């Protein structure tokens, strides 16, 4: 071999050193989404044995025993009632004052500037299908007057690896279709099926 | 009144031969109480610590 | 290093890139198969309470009170009288016009070519075992006319990810026992306990 | 996860690092294609169904905004009669959908022209031209239609 | 990168794929361990209800009224009196020739191997505790002479996974305190609780 | 990278600069030798087996 060939062996491991591999920082985001989607449906099953027990959906976490373990990533809306969202922001969880119905981020151990007190996520994508005409008010719907509840509504707000912007789910006790967009899939969804509003993998930005 | 998992503090039950009607609480339901049925004072699976 | 190094390691990332992996759509099938497993099961319990409160079995859906959530994958057949299968095709289930005594396939959220409305099982390949002569006609044998009823049979019916063809369950209330071949197990089945007849993921064809 | 297989790069969750030099088409559905011309990228109007190439950093003539290859020379293998067509086929309609088809289209050093890869979901055998090789192609297996290396010009 | 880093690459998956994870075959025993405890809790009460109609405790499960389903695991001992152990090896079950003291296990779908025809569980690590100074002899005692029957003593014993020994339980109507061991836990047993003389998923050999 | 050797140089990837004196041969299989006779080289038809 010459000069040329071994300035080339150069010039190529140049080039292996610059390669433009997939971005797996995506694959890492897929993976930490799953807290989302177990979390909602410990909420579905605790909220249909309240009302089994009950005969009537709850508004609160309190009352429907609800709770992610720390290191959460997701802050979790029960409903739309008022009320503070449980701040996790110390090694001792604060004594509640009255019921929750927001259990917020855990920034404890993410940064105080990760913090998300009011985690109500995003349901423009989300229309509830049947007679029934249900809405996407989170929470007990129509109102909670009524113990044979028509279906309640839920959902997380969260962030998956270096996103800005929040990635959003949703949990209904009644059947409805997502819509496609930049930032979500489009398909029916099955009662007690979590759906993704808004995925945050996909896009980031003013994407909805 | 028991206690429930590792809850330093207790849950508490009543029963009533009369009719009441429960309060909205940090560790209570709101509705009413037939006579008869068990209310939950305080369940100590929402609340841990002075919480009523 | 040299040219024919930096050559070979460009060979083995071309190498690594076509590697031949295990086939995991067969772990992902064998996760979904737990449907009709709980489903199977929960037939049965509530075929038992039906009898011990009416002393008798029964060839429908509705009397038993059994019915899988939306999004089932599995078409299930209480017995072979007349009657649709309550074809769950919209958001709204529709209104029964008499007992039915088949269940569809979800296909609201599947589709409308995966549709399953005669969820009837194969049960070949299951061989019942006793003096009392058991059969493998599904539903309530010898007749319903028996108040003191023989044992049930009934089964479902579906299909595991992208596999043409279906996948067959069977439960019965009498003991059996499986028969080996290209789609199936070779052992005892006690009372209560499914028996995949034909599993869909070991083989997709002609195969029974 | 969802018994369906994708014509869109958003949902799939795919997506290469900047400095690419090759566009991705994943389907044949209608969008654009997320074109990288600029340092903070786009905030895309709906799906996009291809990713176009990363012209920031190699210049605005070398841009491919629309990264179709070419499958001339692929021929699918197996009775279940499957195309060539990009994408999910025979349609989206099947949730037990049939194997996808997916593609990549660049330049390799000067060549003013292009080369070319498919990777399909399912069998089919390469065929014997001035710019592809001849063999048995494993479903899962990038497959070289045009490579570029060996020609340069009209020559598919 | 380079000819090194490649072959590290090959070797880290040669590492994965030799990857010590827990055994989770221990998991599995905990979870098939539960056969024992329900059917336990079934005798105590069946032998609650006879004593409660006919004022004494019964040595036979024919009078008591409890068999567990096919396919169960364990033999279970109700009393130390004479007679066959109900084998169960075939698909119509026996017909008895008298009272039978212990269900075997169900060999019909586990193997000939596998058949315990006598069924009696170690005690040695079960201490009754009271003034009253009962035994760990299975069955009615002091004797089924005295009406006024002092508390019984019933036992299981089983195979999980593929441990050649067995595992065994005990269930008792008198308070009893259990002996710290190399495959038994320590502590306080209330009346109607049953406990794990050897647990089988701790140890497997000659200890006890 | 492909678990076989190739009959032509199109597939391998060599081909000699201009100027070259020799003509290489990598294979005895039918097909014309790529003649570099003008300043563009010719398109292929098919696989070549030799370099002229």
């Amino acid at each position: 071999f010459t000069l040329i060939e071994l300035m080339i062996v150069v010039a190529i491991i140049g080039i292996l050193a610059a390669i433009a591999i997939p971005n797996f920082i995506k694959f890492q985001a897929r993976s930490k989404q799953s807290e989302a989607k177990t979390n909602l449906k410990a909420l579905y099953t605790a909220q249909k044995s309240f009302f089994s027990e009950k005969d009537r959906y709850s508004d609160f976490a309190n009352e429907i025993g609800f709770a992610p373990e720390r290191g959460n990533r997701y802050g979790y809306r029960v409903s739309a009632a008022a009320g503070d969202c449980e701040v996790r922001n110390a090694a001792d969880l604060p004594v509640p004052a009255a019921g929750v119905p927001c259990i917020s981020n855990d920034s404890f151990r993410f940064g105080a500037n990760s913090a998300i007190d009011d985690p109500t996520p995003v349901v423009a994508r989300f229309v509830p299908q049947g007679a029934a005409g249900w809405n996407t008010t989170l929470g007990v719907q129509p109102t909670i007057a009524d113990c044979p509840n028509c279906n309640f509504f839920a959902g997380a707000r969260g962030n998956a690896d270096n996103e800005a912007t929040f990635d959003d789910w949703v949990i209904a006790g009644f059947e409805g279709s997502g819509q496609v967009g930049p930032c979500s899939e489009a398909g029916n969804v099955a009662s007690g099926t979590p759906y993704n509003t808004r995925n945050d993998v996909a896009c980031d930005g003013a994407a909805q």
